[PDB]
């Protein structure tokens, strides 16, 4: 069970694409952030972004006060586990391949997604 992680904002300062120049592909070519790109390994049913937060991996923790059903990630593709669901809509997954990276597990084997989503400007307004 391996997620590959990418920094959301390595695909902007880089000016790649997410499945052109397969990012994740040709990061590997130069050598970013570790804490930014790089291939997650973690045991399945594990909750990804803790199996990746032991690591040094953080992310943008979207959890609002009363209950909560959206983080801040970009699944480059892959599916991943987690309780049960509604408010979420799959036109998000597909997209926006957003999902729930907290207490959410990867349900394939290598998965590819975005970390620090927060730094999409959906949301960069509403930071303050
Ligand atoms: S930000 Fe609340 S469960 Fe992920």
């Amino acid at each position: 069970p391996t997620v590959e992680y990418l920094n959301y904002e390595t695909l902007d300062d880089q000016g790649w694409d997410m499945d052109d120049d397969d990012l994740f592909e040709k990061a590997a070519d130069a050598g970013l952030d570790g804490e930014d790109y790089g291939t997650m390994e973690v045991a399945e049913g594990e909750y990804i972004l803790e199996a990746a937060e032991a690591q040094g991996y953080d992310w943008p923790f979207s959890c609002r006060a009363g209950a909560c059903a959206n983080c801040a990630s970009i699944v480059k593709e892959g599916e991943i586990d987690m309780d049960m669901q509604q408010i979420l809509s799959d036109e998000e997954v597909e997209e926006k391949d957003v999902r729930l990276t907290c207490i959410g597990s990867p349900a394939a084997d290598e998965v590819k997604i975005v970390y620090n989503a927060k730094h999409l400007d959906y949301l960069q307004n509403r930071v303050i």
